[PDB]
């Protein structure tokens, strides 16, 4: 009864409601050209079919009546697009719908009753990224025997969902579902099995409480489950292995499940990714589950209850990339079969457990591996010569066990290691030298470790070095001022060693520098105002004011003074120098330290009185003048009158 006669002037009666048109989609909507050329529209037939606007950034204030005549569209897609709209107004349109995308569009209220048991031949539904407070109709599931893609993901949906009545018979189509990110509580409904095809189901970031249904066994073709971040609980029922012929993502993350991980996982052998992190799930780990994940590249347990032995079928684990136990009670030791067995291991967590013994030398042929992490556990032994094959190593983490021995001069052929930490061991010996070819290392930490020599030179050639933690060893000697070539250096910790000299006055990054290694670096580059910038041979604002900003060198023998060339290093907001052997003044040039906000110059010999440049010292939140040999009326402008007179004791 219709033709192009009425869709013509449908499409400009959605014109007229437009009153941004950013892109100017809308600008050839003319009654003189036809809407088969019109911009976002397709016919088939000669009829209006399908009008896409999505992602145009159209702004109006539009109703959907002006569609309601196009009884020929049966694609509609105008996601993204800074419009307002009533959620009423999904009545109002054709039913000859099929696809329906409504993403980021601009409704607002609650879902309408009669709308998904009314357009019987929607297949995709994708209403998310909307405001649909309230709680789901009621008809939802009543009638939608070929909906797929059921997609209300992130509104304000709320209330509950074991009270929609899902009948076998018109939830045979559902394959997608997704209502992650709403407020939706209650128990998860046992009916959810009578949508028998789902291959997709996710409601994660919602107020589910109770526990995952042992229903879900007989969603036999459910490829992917996140129930993630919820308030479930209970015990992970082990039906859900009834869906292993078919699951490829499992997550459970991020609830507060108990019990066992369920033997029934090993027939999972199409697994890929299986997250059940920040949970408390406890008990002896099945290893045999791990036998059957060939096929499984990540593994995320951290944050766990998880006891019994480090499982040594991870070597089975061919395809995992990530392997994640930090924060579990597992005991044991590492396997040494854990490579090459996984090939294809990148990252291996598990700091924080119950974990003994030395690390495997074999470790050294998980030759994908970018970050170890074996921190917080019991190791003992001496790191492997071995370690040093790790050509994509990028992080070697172990602090605080009971790992002992020097540190094999084998670790200088790491050239993509950023970061050694190693703090609070029993390491013993020098810095081998060799270790200085690790140009590209960014964190090293040696904290409490009985590392002796002197701090080796070769420090300054790290031009990528930023944090420096050698704190608590027995150091000797002085202090190499090739430190100060370091063009990156901004927090060096030396404290607690013995070493004996002046302190040199260049330190750390210096006022200006950069990062750059290359010709950025020097100064032949040109300005030339085919170019702009150019290599002739014979910038960076802000960054050229960067400096060191923490200097902890308490507690050792250092004598001298302090230099006045400290006072060019700006950023500094933490100096702590107490119980050494300095004397002389106080350099004036403290006062232009602005951002210090710590000063621990305590048990030493200095002398003279205190700048009043001071008083510039806004953020000075602490100070310890504690044991010294200084006289004169403390500045009272400034925090230094504020702080306590035990600062100032002796
Ligand atoms: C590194 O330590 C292991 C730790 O083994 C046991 O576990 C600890 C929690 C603690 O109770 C230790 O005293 C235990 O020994 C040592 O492994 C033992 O090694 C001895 C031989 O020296 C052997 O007879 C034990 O059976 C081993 N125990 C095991 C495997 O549980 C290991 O010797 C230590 N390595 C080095 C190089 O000192
Ligand atoms: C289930 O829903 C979420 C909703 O966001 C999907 O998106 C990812 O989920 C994480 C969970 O922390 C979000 O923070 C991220 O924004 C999303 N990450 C991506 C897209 O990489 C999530 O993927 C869905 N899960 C499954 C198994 O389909
Ligand atoms: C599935 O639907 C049938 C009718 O189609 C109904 O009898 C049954 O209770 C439903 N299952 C649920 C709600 O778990
Ligand atoms: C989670 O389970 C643990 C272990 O049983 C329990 O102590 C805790 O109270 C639970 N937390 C919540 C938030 O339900
Ligand atoms: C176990 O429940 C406690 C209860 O407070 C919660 O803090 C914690 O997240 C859960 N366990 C872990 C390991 O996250
Ligand atoms: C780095 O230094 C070590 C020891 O001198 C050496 O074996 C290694 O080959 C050097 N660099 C590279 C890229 O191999």
């Amino acid at each position: 009864q219709s033709s192009l006669k009425t869709d013509s002037l449908s499409l400009l009666s959605f014109k007229t409601m437009i009153q941004d048109d950013p892109n100017n989609i809308l600008s050839n909507w003319s009654p003189r050209k036809s809407p088969c050329q019109f911009s976002g529209v397709t016919c088939l037939g000669g009829r209006v079919t399908e009008i896409n606007l999505s992602g145009s950034g159209l702004s109006g204030i539009v109703s959907f009546n002006a569609f309601t005549s196009l009884d020929s569209l049966s694609v509609l897609k105008l996601s993204e697009n800074f419009f307002v709209l009533n959620s009423t107004s999904l009545l109002l349109l054709p039913l000859t719908l099929t696809h329906l995308e409504l993403s980021s569009s601009g409704l607002i209220g609650t879902l309408p009753e009669n709308f998904f048991s009314k357009y019987s031949n929607l297949i995709s539904i994708t209403l998310s990224y909307n405001n649909f407070t309230g709680k789901l109709p009621n008809d939802l599931f009543l009638s939608s025997k070929k909906l797929q893609t059921l997609d209300l993901s992130y509104n304000n949906i709320t209330g509950p969902i074991s009270g929609l009545t899902i009948p076998l018979s018109s939830c045979v189509s559902m394959t997608y579902l997704d209502f992650s990110g709403n407020s939706i509580s209650g128990y998860i409904s046992d009916s959810l099995i009578n949508c028998t095809n789902l291959k997709s189901l996710n409601l994660s970031y919602n107020n589910f409480d109770g526990q995952i249904p042992k229903s879900f066994g007989e969603l036999k073709l459910l490829q992917s489950l996140d129930l993630s971040h919820n308030r479930l609980t209970g015990w992970i029922p082990p039906e859900i292995g009834d869906t292993c012929r078919s699951l490829q993502n499992l997550r459970l993350s991020y609830n507060n499940f108990t019990g066992v991980i369920p033997e029934s996982l090993s027939s999972c052998s199409w697994l890929q990714s299986l997250d059940l992190s920040n949970n408390n799930i406890s008990g002896p780990f099945p290893n045999t589950i791990l036998r059957s994940f060939g096929s499984l590249q990540i593994l995320l347990l951290s944050n766990n209850l998880i006891s019994g032995d480090f499982p040594t079928s991870i070597s089975a684990c061919k395809s995992l990339r990530i392997a994640d136990f930090s924060s579990n009670r597992f005991s044991g030791v590492i396997p040494p079969d854990l490579c090459p067995g996984a090939a294809s291991l990148e990252e291996l967590r598990l700091p924080d457990n119950l974990v003994t013994g030395e690390i495997p030398p074999a470790i050294s042929q998980c030759s994908e591996l970018r970050t170890i992490d074996l921190s917080l556990n019991y190791l003992n032994g001496t790191i492997p010569p071995e370690i040093g094959n790790l050509q994509k190593l990028e992080q070697f983490i172990a602090w605080y066990n009971n790992i002992a021995g020097e540190i094999p001069p084998e670790i200088g052929k790491l050239q993509n290691l950023k970061d050694l930490i190693l703090n609070n061991n029993q390491l013993t010996g020098e810095i081998p030298p060799e270790f200085f070819n690790c140009s590209n290392i960014e964190w090293v930490s040696f904290t409490s470790n009985r590392l002796t020599g002197e701090v080796p030179k070769d420090f300054g050639i790290l031009s990528r070095l930023a944090v420096l933690q050698l704190g608590n060893n027995n150091f000797t000697g002085e202090i190499p001022p090739e430190l100060g070539k370091c063009t990156t250096l901004v927090w060096l910790d030396l404290n607690t060693n013995h070493l004996t000299g002046e302190i040199p006055p260049r330190l750390g990054r210096q006022p200006g520098s950069k990062a750059l290694s290359g010709l950025l670096s020097g100064n032949t580059m040109a300005f030339v105002r085919v170019g702009g910038l150019v290599e002739f041979s014979g910038l960076s604002l802000f960054t050229r004011y960067q400096t060191i900003e923490y200097l902890d060198l308490s507690y050792n023998q250092l004598r001298g003074k302090i230099p006045d060339e400290i006072g060019e290093m700006i950023a500094l907001q933490v100096l702590e120098l107490s119980h050494n052997q300095l004397s002389g003044e106080i350099p004036f040039t403290i006062g232009q330290l602005k951002n210090l906000g710590v000063f621990d110059a305590s048990d030493n010999r200095l002398q003279g009185q205190i700048p009043e440049s001071f008083s510039n010292l806004s953020f000075l939140v602490q100070i310890d003048l504690s044991n010294n040999e200084l006289t004169g009326p403390i500045p009272q402008r400034g925090q230094l009158s504020t702080l306590p007179a035990t600062q100032y004791a002796n």
